[PDB]
């Protein structure tokens, strides 16, 4: 039923026969069709959802580390290494636990948050803080891929880029044929770099007939690929894509370019609005660095910037339950009521 | 495109072409084949690992809630209702947003921590807590769906059940025949019902070769079942098993008895063990109550009660992202370290 990533697209990954596979079973997630919203179902938009929140970890890194970590153990690397905290470090920990090498986690002494490295932790991550800055912590991490048999599974890593492209390949699978557009978040903007290789090589491959404008969109306070510069002072709630200076600049420029897509900005607010919409509307919760997708396809729609009769698919890169600090943010509960059931059906709406 | 999981097996569901299909293409979830433990080897035993932390809102309940909905709105229902929290209350309001209608969950004011419902009120449950006890917002729930246009959707609705009873016909499927043991959490005791229902069925169809023995376990703080008695105040870290009266108490028992199967006991202490085990291991990251399913199949192994060559499948109920209380309860930071390579190659254990 659900294979191993890397098994269902091995002809098209840098994987042989001496690739161990490290797999959760990751990918091959759901294409939720969304009933609207409606001013795109009025001009015949439809949007479908890759709901990347449901991969093992929570999120669609885990496309990218089962075969980061998969060719790291064939390169015969003793552990992985990464200097963030989040998915990429839950994920890292996971697979890692699953090839059973160890995942090193640096980081500067400063305030850690449990909650930002507590799933990496549960899996067994080794994470280390060091008397510097995050300077120093990369580079640290760095040295630390020379001097031992350690691979570094950050952004840039090649091979993080080859397993993420294949949710690309999905949706072709699914939907018969690539989208018009493809919105999805960008934080270091490997996701977006990755999802443009994909097409490119569905298209190549005579498996795809048409390439879609990728639409990438960054929270406001933190949108250097907006502003063309570097933001030395990232601000927004969707934590996920809190990068003021993108790992994989050069690869969103390109795919932006070659698209003929765009790469905007939404408002915390805007993210907020989305991240409701598909919770209370479409049934899919998401955290806000993935509402960003939508909020992009919101501004688009409302600019009428959006061909009729076309097809928009998004990538809600993580799961709600990811971020419970934004979920308590949005609930609250409401004042009590009389144990009758005429307050009740009252306070109910009925 | 992918069939929803209440179409996939139309054929073995009380649907029709009547049927309004509410679905966010829960099920198909993946069956991730364990490397251990270690004391399983030891007798060349197989552990397969239902991940049913991967549905949409996380947890198994969203393949009997995505049945209930699909009925109640074909029924003409403009909304659903249960008395839960956690779990329950976030299916219900999923699926209720996604098929365009009410979520009602009534609660005891003062009862519930926010955490508990958060994930349903993001998704707009409508939350009504009522003046008194568990009892009253019990009993005026009933009433409300007597009165109104609601459904009751609470652990016994026959729906929830029969879409519960999917999960085995996927294990089936997959592996081409019934396992030799099927371990999982025990609360209300609906889903290990659920289980042997559809076992037994795909069994008469011929599907299944053999019956499977239902490996059933609760919190020793609050095993009724285990005990043969009610449980006045049952208490345990694994909330979602936290019951004291089953309200498939009777279904449960069957289940068992036919099987030939067993509902036993496990520590928090030893469900601590397991869900670390999952997750540093197997890199498997689910909620407290499903890792009792995990310290279930400790338990047997070490009272050498499991047939050695055996297949054993494990039904993962939720996903760890479910409770960041446990996960950073359980978390550990250690203290810094200077910002030399020599330093941090030494505390990351290289
Ligand atoms: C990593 C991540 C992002 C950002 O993706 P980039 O490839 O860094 O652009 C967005 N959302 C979630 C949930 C993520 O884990
Ligand atoms: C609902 C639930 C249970 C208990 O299942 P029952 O059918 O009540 O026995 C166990 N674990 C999780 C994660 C649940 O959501």
């Amino acid at each position: 039923m659900r294979p191993p990533l890397i098994e269902r697209y091995r002809n098209l990954l840098p994987v042989s026969e001496k690739t161990p596979v490290i797999s959760l079973l990751e990918g091959s997630t759901p294409l939720i069709p969304l009933k609207g919203p409606e001013e795109a179902r009025k001009k015949g938009i439809r949007l479908y959802a890759k709901y990347e929140g449901l991969n093992p970890t929570g999120s669609f890194k885990d496309r990218g580390m089962t075969l980061a970590v998969s060719k790291a153990v064939e390169g015969g690397a003793q552990a992985v290494a990464c200097a963030s905290t989040g998915n990429t470090a839950a994920s890292a920990a996971a697979y890692a636990a699953r090839a059973g090498i160890l995942a090193i986690v640096v980081l500067p002494a400063g305030y850690v948050a449990l909650g930002k490295v507590a799933q990496s932790l549960v899996h067994g991550a080794r994470i280390v803080q060091v008397e510097g800055n995050f300077d120093d912590a990369l580079r640290l991490t760095q040295k630390l891929t020379e001097a031992f048999p350690v691979a570094l599974v950050n952004s840039v890593n090649p091979h993080r880029l080859e397993g993420q492209k294949t949710l690309a390949f999905e949706v072709v699978d699914e939907l018969g044929d690539a989208p018009h557009y493809h919105a999805l978040p960008v934080g270091n903007a490997g996701n977006i770099t990755a999802h443009w290789m994909g097409y490119k090589a569905y298209h190549a491959l005579g498996k795809a007939k048409r390439l879609p404008r990728m639409l990438g969109f960054q929270a406001a306070g933190a949108a250097p690929l907006v502003l063309g510069r570097p933001v030395e002072r990232p601000e927004t709630l969707a934590t996920a894509i809190r990068i003021g200076n993108p790992a994989s600049w050069q690869g969103a420029v390109r795919a932006k370019e070659e698209s003929g897509g765009v790469i905007e900005a939404v408002t915390d607010e805007e993210i907020l609005f989305a991240y409701r919409y598909l919770a209370r509307e479409e049934g899919i919760f998401c955290e806000p660095a993935s509402a960003a997708a939508m909020a992009g396809v919101f501004k688009l729609l409302r600019e009428g910037r959006l061909e009729p009769e076309s097809t928009v698919v998004l990538t809600l890169t993580g799961h709600g339950l990811k971020d419970p600090a934004t979920a308590e943010r949005v609930a609250e509960l409401p004042p009590p009521v009389p144990a009758r059931l005429e307050a009740v059906a009252a306070a109910a709406g009925l």
